[PDB]
């Protein structure tokens, strides 16, 4: 009832299998590689989950356990002043902002432990598997549409969580981390299960219906018989007769199947030339060129020679440049150049994280508050300057100067 | 039932063979050789154990060997002072800075040289034979597949670490050295095992077969009998006919089979060329060209002369820049390069060891927690910086410190 | 390099170095491991990759000493 098929299509599968460079291929296309890059997926993993469990840092819970250390280590600053005989102000203010600093790292180094802990273990579920990234990104580039098939179920992700955090020990050793874990859990855990729930279509197994009068998608799995889900992010245009998309790779289709065609025919005219000498005949390492064949009450009036060969290097330089220049200003990317004009990296920026990365949590995995996307910098560095960054600025800090300020300034003051 | 052969077909062999340089060679293709590097590899255990054997100390332990190390020298602050019979409180000061700075380089020096043997003990069995690196590299590189087999049964490596941390002396002597051993021994038993357990399949023995319909793998060692696991990195692809992979080699294909062709031709058509004058003959150093045996009843009507003579020299330049620019951002390999463009050095980037290493261990190795991940400035620099870097932010130097400040001000008040 | 005897097996994949000469046994030690394709093997060294270069250069030189010892000629 107006349907029609749309993915099972040659094309399509021509489309993929010009992404492989089944035909042609040039540095240019090189470029793509770092676009499926995970860097991206992992970092705003890492600083999602980084927000989330600090934010659980309780100022009386952290104050009590510096209380307890203290009254572990009986470092009572009355105590030290009355045994060490002195009025020393920086002596006692050297000997207190140490041992807070010491407190300090350690709980950073304790921590830092902690969040690596869970970050390992939500690592291996993102990139490779359900909602693979890399799927997600070639589905855009092939076509523009991302199918996807939801079921709510249990995950391994899930049960690695499980086996992660109820036998971990520093929920005995630091009591502030343990109800700060404990209170963000459910977050945690219903992002395991959103990693479980979405599924992202093979790109050889799933079949595309569309109809053009109301203009609505239908996607199913002929094998496993599931119904799923249609998401567009540029949609594609009906003419009537065919269904036009709008991917880089429609664009960039013509013009390689020119170069391509020129390249076959240079090859098929290189090689009839391998002859040396040619001759004919005709009625009153070699090739013989016979007329007689034709002739009928005919004689031959002239003959002429054109040894023709193509050429084809700037073609290909061109599709070169022309495909290195697409997908840096199709997918925002930034590039890096030095003084003497060498190439030095390649890095999302922040436009395309926020074009690409932001909208696949929101859609495609369907998790929840993500919090403050990170920069364009951020990717490039570190997971340690991240933690570091991240921990600066937050609500832990505060806390801890907060402590310090009143406790170095009891003992001198006093 | 809808199984099919993956490994054993032409192709796969054709790509091995072409990584060797059975067809065609470039100077870009040279850049694979610093890809198969064991450094990132060894960095990343001497990183792990350092950071295993350091966590291990004892605040308690430093301590009572310091004050037993200051009893056997009979260096009492209350003692010495009496003996010196001044007022110079920077003299015994910097004294007891002094030796406690010799106690910590003592302890530094005792502790790098543990730590070496024990990655000495590690080092040969890991990169090499059973789960050899670049084994699981250049399987990366052919075809996007990382055949497994696994065993749980005591190894080598388990025997030379038997052979070392008992007949070594220095547990006798550093009561902190012997309890650290003592408490992180059963994590290096663990990775012991974890080294000796996994085995990396070979590539001409073993065979993998795969089946679309269900989407599963199968790996088994045709002569031993025995099962295994198949990991992938990037999935290919089932087009039906063929199973177009989606490693770099198979999107280099097209280019270097034509560049071949191409050299090919112009071989053969060079060595013909080598004739100086040539005659040809018909019905009324040299070489006569027989026109009589198809001539009968035909009369020729010209002759001509095309000497052609192919040329190879941008198709092989064009080839290995594409080689070297496929492998550089595949890979995520980088580059130095100084101020009139000539390169100096190539490193691991920390993109690289982030996608590579760490699945590696993770999934290939199965290690149980490898730690922080080195940056890529500890790959170039050598063990000792990265030793020394390591022990300065962690918990030792912490408990160096307070021991150092709170002798300090014990003997300044003595 | 001239003396020592290499013998290797495929289905096992184990190695045999004797000396003809002297009758001792060793022991073979290998760093980056060759490739065994059927009725053939192939070394994974730096001259073996070198090596179908080479012979295309030497076999062209070859080729234009004798192109060019045959137009000393003038007539």
């Amino acid at each position: 009832d107006g349907w029609v098929k749309v993915h099972p299509t040659p094309g399509t599968m021509l489309f993929r299998e010009i992404l492989h460079g089944q035909l042609g291929y040039t540095e240019g296309q090189g470029v793509y590689n770092v676009v499926r890059s995970s860097e991206a997926t992992t970092r705003q993993l890492q600083a999602a989950i980084f927000h989330a469990l600090l934010n659980a840092t309780t100022y009386r819970d952290l104050e009590a356990d510096w209380l307890g250390h203290v009254a572990a280590r009986g470092l009572q600053p009355q105590r030290l002043v009355r045994r060490y005989r002195n009025a020393r102000e920086a002596d006692i203010a050297g000997v207190a902002e140490r041992v807070f600093d010491t407190w300090r790292n350690t709980l950073r180094t304790t921590l830092l432990d902690f969040a690596h802990g869970l970050v390992a273990c939500f690592a291996p579920g993102g990139p490779s598997g359900p909602s693979s990234f890399p799927k997600y990104i070639d589905w855009l580039t092939c076509l523009g549409l991302v199918p996807i098939l939801r079921k709510r179920q249990e995950g391994g992700v899930t049960q690695g969580l499980r086996a992660f955090l109820k036998q971990h020990p520093l929920t005995r050793q630091l009591a502030t981390v343990a109800e700060a874990a404990e209170r963000a859990g459910p977050g945690f855990f219903e992002l395991a299960l959103a990693f479980d729930s979405t599924r992202v279509a093979d790109y050889d197994r799933v079949y595309i219906y569309y109809n053009h009068r109301r203009g609505d998608w239908l996607v199913r799995d002929p094998i496993s018989g599931q119904r799923g889900e249609c998401l567009v992010l540029w949609p594609p245009l009906w003419t009537g007769d065919r269904l036009v998309f709008d991917s880089p790779v429609q664009r960039l289709f013509p013009e390689i199947v020119a170069c391509h065609s020129l390249r076959e025919h240079a090859h098929v005219c290189r090689l009839r030339n391998t002859a040396s000498v040619k001759v004919l005949l005709g009625r009153k390492y070699d090739i013989i060129d016979v007329s007689k064949s034709m002739d009928d009450d005919t004689y031959v009036a002239n003959s002429f020679q054109h040894p023709y060969i193509p050429s084809y290097a700037q073609d290909l330089e061109r599709l070169s440049r022309l495909w290195e220049h697409e997908l840096v200003r199709c997918f925002k990317i930034l590039c890096h150049r030095n003084n003497q004009g060498q190439e030095t990296s390649i890095s999302y920026s922040s436009g395309a994280i926020a074009a690409f990365v932001a909208p696949y949590f929101e859609s495609v995995l369907r998790a929840p508050r993500v919090g403050a996307p990170i920069t364009g910098s951020d990717v490039i560095l570190g997971e340690e300057e991240l933690w570091d960054a991240v921990f600066k600025k937050t609500r832990l800090q505060t806390y801890l100067t907060d402590i310090a300020a009143l406790f170095v300034a009891d003992v001198q003051h006093a």
